[PDB]
């Protein structure tokens, strides 16, 4: 038997960031300046994104190494926040549209955007940690779902197959390919097991802004005409559900949960289309 449905807990005090670490423009504003930026990056921006992506991948790995029964999601946040700040990176989530922490921690039926708090992880949970770094004027964005103790087969297989669907999608990226191949491959793979791929949340172009207006669907929609070109930077980040797609948002305005409380898993990397293929920027 696995735990029952989650409820929100209490947040820790806001974690400070030294002032010499530049803030993204949206910190202190109610919305963000994003969605109309070019999709192909310059070489200088790409080089900076490799830095941001490695630092994000570091923070995710350190926080993920900490996932175990008994640890709170706030403890994961303090680990991610300190790794980012000690690397001179601003945690991009902190202050985005008022988001109060430095990463998102999404257990079990939480599709995305969970807020680190007093929630205690327990045996059988699956814990998504999403870490984003802003450094060098650019963002890196990455996430993974980590098992806590012995996870029930249904849930273990959801996590492993979601990781596999993400890697199969990443491996289709190449110049000249329709962007829509990504959601074709993910949805085809998920459909093997009767999983449902989330539609209303998507991958995104990312560069000097976090959601730059490029949208990467994770479901099949071949009418999209966008082609992958060298220098494009964007994420692949499917959320795959055991249950139905219907969801609710908690009163905090962030936490998105499945309406039927069946569990859901996600993995995410920031990618660069190269002249021949793809480079994952959010690798160690
Ligand atoms: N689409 C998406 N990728 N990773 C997330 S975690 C939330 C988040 C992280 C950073 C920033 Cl600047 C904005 C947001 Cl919404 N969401
Ligand atoms: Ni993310
Ligand atoms: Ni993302």
């Amino acid at each position: 038997p696995s735990r029952t449905a989650l409820s929100p807990g209490v947040l820790s005090p806001t974690r400070p960031v030294p002032n010499w670490i530049a803030r993204p423009e949206y910190v202190g504003k109610p919305a963000a300046q994003e969605g109309s930026e070019p999709w192909v990056q310059t070489p200088e921006v790409i080089e900076k994104m490799r830095v941001a992506g490695r630092i994000a991948a570091g923070a995710l790995a350190e926080a993920g190494k900490a996932v175990a029964p008994g640890v709170t999601t706030d403890e994961l946040d303090r680990i991610a926040h300190e790794y980012l700040v000690d690397n001179g990176a601003y945690p991009s989530t902190l202050g985005y549209k008022g988001f109060p922490k430095s990463c998102c921690t999404s257990l079990n039926e939480v599709i995305c955007h969970g807020i680190p708090d007093s929630t205690v992880i327990t045996d059988g949970d699956i814990v998504n940690i999403d870490v984003t770094a802003y450094i060098g004027g650019v963002h890196g964005d990455t996430n993974a779902t980590f098992p806590a103790g012995d996870v029930a087969d249904e849930h273990r297989l959801l996590v492993d197959r979601t990781r596999e669907a993400t890697m199969r999608a990443i491996n289709t990226v190449k110049p000249g390919r329709a962007l829509s191949v990504i959601g074709r491959v993910i949805e085809s793979y998920a459909n093997r097991f009767g999983y449902n791929v989330v539609r209303d949340f998507t991958g995104h172009g990312i560069g000097t802004t976090f959601h730059n207006g490029l949208v990467v669907l994770h479901y099949d929609q071949p009418a999209v005409e966008t082609i992958m070109q060298p220098g494009m930077t964007f994420t692949i980040e499917p959320m795959i559900n055991l249950g139905a797609l219907d969801y609710e948002i908690w009163d905090d305005g962030w936490t998105v949960v499945t309406k039927d409380r069946k569990w859901t898993a996600q993995f995410e990397h920031t990618l660069l289309v190269t002249d021949t293929g793809v480079e994952i920027l959010t690798c160690l």
